[PDB]
């Protein structure tokens, strides 16, 4: 395998309920039970976070994330989502489902909520982010401002499992969903020119406000990509390139 368990969330999670060394911190509002993490309950104003206990220095990986969205609100009335990390900082909660603002390195949102009264988009929506420190996420407008591609994507209360892929080499970053029960990776997002040092951390957080869900992680799988490579990757800054109109 080029599993990395040290980068992953595995059932039966280690160290808990033994002597083993954890691999993860657990954060706000998160509960560990023996089934899933549940990173907030079905109930308002909850942040909630877990974050890998050691920084990753993978050049080239792929994280699958076996989550469950799912809540009793009536009509359109839940939210507000889970984000996925690999960020310089961890452990800090904040209005970014549930994770701190002006984040450096790479958020993946699973939003499930259109707080924008003018949204062009439908929801739930998933939408990558590269931010340097200076942008805020405005969730007021779903983080319109600053989402560099996205998808909707249909992930809450499904019957079956649902589970999402993230690949990062060679500067592409691809996003991949199974929620449709195919036991296939339908491409969400497929980007360029994203620079993103090595030396962060992965993390998962969700937050809620007046609306709510549960928002569980059932497993979180890193693995090392074999890639070719011919530079401190440590201090390479967040950022991306763009293709010329
Ligand atoms: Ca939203
Ligand atoms: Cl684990
Ligand atoms: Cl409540
Ligand atoms: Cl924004
Ligand atoms: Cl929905
Ligand atoms: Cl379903
Ligand atoms: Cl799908």
């Amino acid at each position: 395998e080029h599993l990395k368990r040290e980068h992953s969330l595995i059932k039966p999670y280690q160290g808990v309920g033994s002597s083993s060394m954890p691999l993860w911190d657990f954060q706000g509002s998160t509960i560990l039970t023996s089934q899933y993490v549940r990173l907030t309950p079905d109930e308002r104003s909850k942040e909630g976070s877990i974050w890998n206990h050691q920084p990753c220095f993978l050049k080239d990986w792929e994280m699958h994330v076996h989550f469950k969205v799912h809540g009793t609100g009536k009509k359109n009335l839940h939210g507000d989502g889970i984000a996925l990390w690999y960020t310089r900082d961890r452990l800090v909660p904040g209005p970014v489902f549930g994770s701190k603002d002006n984040f450096h390195g790479l958020a993946i949102f699973l939003d499930t909520y259109p707080n924008d009264e003018t949204t062009e988009r439908v929801f739930p929506y998933i939408s990558v982010m590269v931010n340097n420190g200076s942008l805020s996420y405005d969730h007021s407008k779903d983080g319109r401002w600053t989402e560099l591609a996205g998808c909707t994507a249909d992930f809450r209360n499904r019957d079956h499992d649902t589970f999402l892929a993230v690949r990062y080499s060679r500067g592409r970053l691809t996003v991949m969903t199974d929620l449709e029960d195919k036991n296939e990776w339908k491409n969400c997002i497929d980007i360029t020119g994203v620079r993103l040092p090595t030396g962060y951390y992965f993390g998962a957080s969700a937050g809620t406000g007046d609306l709510s869900d549960n928002h569980d992680i059932i497993s979180m799988k890193l693995f090392q990509l074999m890639v070719e490579h011919t530079i401190d990757w440590t201090k390479i800054e967040p950022s991306v390139n763009f293709l010329k109109s």
